[PDB]
DNA sequence: CCGACGTCGCATCAGC
DNA sequence: GCTGATGCGA
DNA sequence: GTCGG
């Protein structure tokens, strides 16, 4: 639909969602606010009371009440109230720094630290992830156009390809479903010499020649299997330089490869429609193996995947081509 | 009335 | 020292 | 907060 028809609705509830998460620490509050924001968000009709709402799935007897406050007074007391509380609205905007939940938040508050520029002055108390998302905290917050994110793809690819020439990699995200934007980069990895019953330096010899070439530039974390850093592109020439992107490099068996693939390109909207129109044919799908549920409820073996149309094989699905995947 | 409501890899904490 | 729990992000 | 066993 178009925001404007519930935005100010939606809105509400989702700045209502990151107080419950980041400051009341309710994390099924959080969710169901967002549900109800969802559900609202495409629904094609301009909401005239809370009664009209309640009818949707996800939205009750709470949320239907306070659409009608918005609805005859333009606004939420309660919302404004902790927007105005000093405590709660910086814990909820200290959450924003990547690194920083809603724990770590309440402790900063608690102490004084209530700023970026108190974290700057404090920065012994950070640890490692939270120095880069401060230190990033403009730049993880901007988005990525997608000629950067081919010129990404670009140099991943061909490094990738430049140390081993059987490895395996995919963009995926909604980067692989052909979006115009994406907020990060999620890279795929593997190697025929890695299978579930199966060396610890396929994830890291990847990770070092990119930072040979200066394409990665901090790490955020680092094990045998998955990476979160930070990227790069070379500024060319007089030009300005790039802003800091987040990416992801997971290292998955050749044989899960697929469903790993299918699992990260999403949608999330999508990977539960896939999830669920699934179970009915007695199947369900992990972001490892797909499960052939099973004359209890018993997970039986995973059926063999070796590529992602194979899957869609199992289920008697129209393999479905990644940019019709936001559903 | 009251429990379910996402899962998993890594960094760091709590505790022996 | 190590194991297990908790915080965190995606 | 919402839904349902
Ligand atoms: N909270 C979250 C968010 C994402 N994911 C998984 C499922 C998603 O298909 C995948 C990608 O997450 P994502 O980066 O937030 N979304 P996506 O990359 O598709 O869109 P943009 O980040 O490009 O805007 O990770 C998750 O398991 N838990
Ligand atoms: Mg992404
Ligand atoms: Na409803
Ligand atoms: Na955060």
């Amino acid at each position: 639909p178009q925001e404007t028809l519930n935005g100010g609705i939606t809105d509400m509830l989702t700045e209502l969602a990151n107080f419950e998460k980041n400051v009341s620490q309710a994390i099924h509050k959080y969710n169901a606010y967002r549900k109800a924001a969802s559900v609202i968000a495409k629904y094609p009709h301009k909401i005239k009371s809370g009664a009209e709402a309640k009818k949707l799935p996800g939205v009750g007897t709470k949320i239907a009440e306070k659409i009608d406050e918005f609805l005859a007074t333009g606004k939420l007391r309660k919302l404004e109230k902790i927007r105005q509380d000093d405590t709660s609205s910086s814990i909820n905007f200290l959450t924003r720094v990547s690194g920083i939940g809603p724990s770590a938040a309440r402790k900063f508050v608690d102490e004084g630290i209530k700023t970026l520029e108190d974290l700057r002055k404090n920065e012994d108390k950070l640890n490692h992830h939270q120095r880069i998302g401060l230190k990033y905290f403009g730049d993880f917050e901007k988005r990525i156009p997608r000629e950067e994110m081919l010129q990404m793809q670009d140099i991943v690819l061909n490094e990738v390809k430049k140390v081993d020439s059987e490895y395996i990699a995919t963009v995926c995200g909604s980067f692989r479903r052909g979006a115009e934007s994406s907020g990060d980069m999620d890279v795929l990895l593997t190697h025929p010499s890695f299978t579930s019953e199966s060396q610890p330096k396929l994830l890291h010899q990847v990770v070092e020649q990119l930072q040979k070439v200066h394409f990665i530039t901090d790490t955020l974390s680092k094990g045998e299997t998955k990476f979160m850093g930070v990227c790069q592109l070379p500024s060319k020439n007089d030009e300005k330089e790039y802003p800091h992107r987040r990416i992801d490099i997971r290292l998955i068996p050749k044989d899960q490869y697929y469903c790993g693939v299918l699992y990260f390109t999403g949608s999330d909207i999508f990977n539960k429609n896939m999830r669920a129109h699934a179970l009915e044919k007695g199947f369900t799908i992990n972001e490892y193996t797909i499960r052939p549920l099973g004359v209890t409820g018993v997970a039986g073996e995973p059926l063999p995947v070796d590529s992602e149309k194979d899957i869609f094989d199992y289920i008697q699905w129209k393999y479905r081509e990644p940019k019709d995947r936001s559903e």
